[PDB]
């Protein structure tokens, strides 16, 4: 069974056992307030949607996880590989007005209770980490820039660096993202993913025909993610593809570039 599993409303949590301590999970698209192309648990505050209805649909979320609003933390995701550590000081920024979010960056983590890390996401994978002992959570937002970029083993060796926690002590699920079914790459994209990865390291997309190549982004992240010291058995990977699963989710690529955001979330209780 795949490690994110369907709760009672709209959302999928991780079911990695490693983050049973931890509020982790992804929206789906249904149980909302916003209409046509967002229709209707629409998260994303920055894809032209009703800000009122989007604002909604997060008090829905933040009243099914008993989490609430003001204590959610986003950042702007500008599709870079920056990552900032946030605190309860930083509680409310982007929750309700997008122009307070964490500004430049593309991951975030805490070491704190109360704050939920809150990314949007429909296409791009989300990477949950949580070292559990430590009570550090992460999130992180990688889509072939981010990953040609590196985020994935950026948190890694923030968390090694500056939170003194060994790649060992980390697990990681990588969350529902557009899979090779479904998303096809040129040159340009494989090209600045080679140099991201071992020299020996099997690669992570196939040539389907003539420049265009059926690319892996769970897997490149995965195999960065072992780079960077995290255990095999501790890296959980969904299988679920946003572009396939079009009953549960929005998808960039299938729905044409106009559509809505799942949130992808992570804290712990306080
Ligand atoms: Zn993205
Ligand atoms: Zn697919």
């Amino acid at each position: 069974p795949d490690i994110f599993q369907q709760e009672a409303r709209g959302w999928l949590r991780c079911g990695a056992p490693p983050f049973a301590g931890a509020v982790a999970g992804l929206t789906t698209k249904h149980g909302g307030e916003s209409k046509g192309p967002f229709a209707s648990l629409n998260m994303g505050l920055h894809v032209g949607d009703d800000r009122t209805d989007v604002v909604n649909n997060r008090r829905r979320l933040a009243e099914w996880l008993a989490f609430p609003l003001e204590r959610w933390v986003c950042c702007e995701q500008v599709h870079g590989a920056d990552i900032q550590k946030v605190t309860k000081s930083d509680r409310g920024n982007g929750a309700q007005d997008f122009a307070t979010a964490v500004p430049g960056v593309d991951g975030l983590y805490t070491d704190e209770a109360g704050v939920l890390l809150a990314l949007c996401f429909a296409d791009c994978v989300p990477i949950y980490f949580v070292a559990p002992s430590a009570g550090l959570v992460g999130l992180a937002h990688a889509g072939w820039r981010g990953t040609a970029g590196g985020i994935a083993g950026h948190m890694v060796w923030l968390w090694q660096t500056r939170e003194h926690i060994a790649p060992s002590d980390i697990y990681v699920a990588i969350g529902p993202a557009i899979g090779p079914c479904c998303y096809t790459v040129d040159d340009r994209v494989v090209d600045s993913l080679r140099p991201t990865l071992p020299p020996e390291s099997p690669l992570p997309w196939r040539e389907t025909s003539p420049g265009q190549y059926a690319l892996d982004l769970k897997e490149a992240n995965r195999l960065q993610l072992l780079a960077a010291g995290v255990p095999n058995s501790h890296i959980y990977v969904s299988e679920r593809c946003t572009s396939c699963e079009e009953a549960l989710f929005f998808s960039h690529r299938r729905d044409r570039g106009t559509t809505g955001r799942m949130l992808a979330f992570i804290g712990r209780r306080e």
